[PDB]
């Protein structure tokens, strides 16, 4: 745990549901060791938001790949869904398809009908693992 709960609470100081966002973030970073919490601007330098960036392990063709993603938590998380992206490296390219558009934006039924408390980040990532395992959102 590189980032403490105290540090996370500070990151979401302007959020509407702070502890709920911190709790779910801790759960995610604990289970997914390659996802890191980062305070960054989404689109506008002033639109500071916490996002979980890194990779998630996805089994494919006998091997486990580390798919690069970025999950933006809006200041209304968990009542509104995160905005999710596939972030290909310099050697990777986004694979446009059913659940990923040209910009790498992820589309999932889980996101479209998102409803707290049934929906959460751990559940979302589990779905991503299954979907990406069937069709990797990136290629070399």
């Amino acid at each position: 745990s590189a980032v403490s709960e105290s540090q996370l609470k500070k990151m979401v100081s302007k959020y509407k549901y702070r502890d709920l966002t911190v709790r779910e973030t801790v759960n995610v970073i604990t289970l997914y060791k390659d996802l890191k919490p980062v305070l960054d601007s989404y689109g506008t330098g002033s639109r500071e938001l916490m996002n979980l960036t890194g990779t998630i392990p996805v089994p494919y063709r006998g091997n486990t790949y580390n798919i690069p993603i970025c999950l933006w938590l809006l200041d209304t998380y968990p009542y509104n869904p995160p905005i999710c992206f596939v972030k290909p490296t310099s050697s990777m390219t986004i694979k446009t398809g059913k659940h990923v558009d040209a910009n790498g934006k992820i589309y999932l039924p889980y996101l479209h009908e998102w409803k707290h408390p049934q929906s959460d980040l751990l559940g979302l990532i589990q779905v991503m693992i299954v979907v990406f395992g069937d069709e990797p959102p990136v290629f070399s």
